[PDB]
């Protein structure tokens, strides 16, 4: 409570850098106690992001994705089920150059967030973390949610590729430390989107004709999504990231020579 | 052969960025077939090695670095049989600032990968690749063993820390690389290191005396070393790396009051 909010003050310090692995660690501890209220938890790291300035703001961001990611489902849970989320699309911290130059991100950054959220509260379940392969949820579900849901993965891969960073604008530990989670986030929300449409050419062929329709223009808008893809991965490569950790694209892309099977 | 030889010389070009992954898992493919000559790949690497340019050089380290954590295991088994290894403890690019100021960093590197082949020499097996846990090398090998390894951990640990770079100095995509690389042996070699320590304790009532004695001092040197890691993994955290990849260190330092059970 008091240590609760005490510990959100400490990870979003005016200091440039990201959050301290220490007092994420006890964020994390909190979201598993059955007793922390998760709504307070979160009203804090709102509170946050009215300061005006950009370090501390875009450290709240980073400490709510941190939490998404690592925390126990009921913290991105409780996120999913408000009626708003971040609203920074007007964010401008002027009192330095940094300032105004990080203000572009910290906006884009809370858009992703929100689609998160809102991705989560549409199918129930998070992309990144459920079983991948062919017992898993993107590879064994039937034609009805797919075609659903394959669309969200789209429009949160988006939002996730709007970040739109250079490597020459990664300049300080704290746009660094969002851009490491993103990165781990891109990896297994591409993952999830593949296993979709591998799922889809599987089942294209028995289906009905205006479903093949709907179909037709989810592989359409993957392939556009797969250069984008490209494109990230890329300046992850030029900015160091070990290149075992960077997925492989060499799969999937050549069939588009079923926008003629609706004969 | 020729086809090993050229892409050698894209992953190793002039332009400022590690070794790009396209050419990276070619090399990675080429350890494992067993009719590549691992010898000339090898000298490939070291002939990149004599050039000018600290771009070029420091490519090439990298390139090795990677291929003796990705590639076949006998890659690094190769390089642990030669006599002499890297020599570039008196490089020095002057073309430019950038170039003065890498050539430390080159130096430093290049005797790492030195002594990350001779500890394989040493005791026929990576640390950084072995089973971990209760079932593993590191927790059930015997005393007179143990006595003996620690210590090879512990030297390829220095060299390793010898590094020494700070965040500030962390600027272009180059070093970058080798300092990811670098983070990911760190943390293996960590808790292959911790393993050994837990073993010790494990045993050290039940031993000899001068045995306990030499014990005492590998736990002594151990916690000097947790203490120079942490400097280490503060960087990481200053730079950005994702804090659910940084490991715990609240790990068995208490106990230095058996220096007295040598009674």
């Amino acid at each position: 409570g008091s240590a609760v909010s005490k510990t959100v003050c400490k990870a979003t310090t005016h200091e440039i850098m990201g959050p301290k692995k220490k007092h994420l660690d006890y964020l994390i501890q909190c979201t598993n106690e059955m007793n922390v209220n998760i709504p307070q938890l979160a009203d804090s790291l709102f509170e946050r992001t009215t300061n005006s300035s950009w370090v501390v703001v875009f450290k709240s961001l980073i400490t709510t994705h941190h939490l998404m990611v690592y925390g126990n489902e009921r913290f991105i849970q409780y996120l999913a089920s408000r009626n708003t989320l971040f609203n920074l699309s007007n964010f401008l911290d002027k009192s330095g150059l940094q300032g105004y130059d990080m203000s572009t991100f910290i906006r884009r950054y809370s858009r992703y967030l929100n689609e998160k959220a809102v991705s989560y509260r549409q199918v129930a379940f998070d992309f990144t973390k459920v079983k991948r392969g062919a017992d898993g949820v993107m590879r064994t579900m039937n034609t009805e949610k797919l075609l659903k849901t394959v669309p969200i993965i789209q429009n949160q891969m988006d939002a996730l590729l709007d970040f739109n960073v250079n490597s020459n604008e990664l300049t300080n530990g704290v746009i660094n430390a969002a851009f490491m989670l993103l990165f781990k986030d891109a990896i297994r929300l591409f993952a999830a989107y593949n296993e979709g449409i591998i799922n889809l050419l599987e089942k294209y062929f028995d289906m009905k004709k205006n479903q093949c329709k709907e179909g037709l223009d989810i592989y359409k808008k993957f392939l556009t999504r797969m250069t984008r893809i490209s494109e990230f991965l890329k300046v992850a490569e030029q900015v160091g990231i070990d290149r075992g950790d960077i997925p492989d694209l060499s799969q999937a892309p050549s069939s588009l020579l079923d926008a003629l099977e609706q004969h």
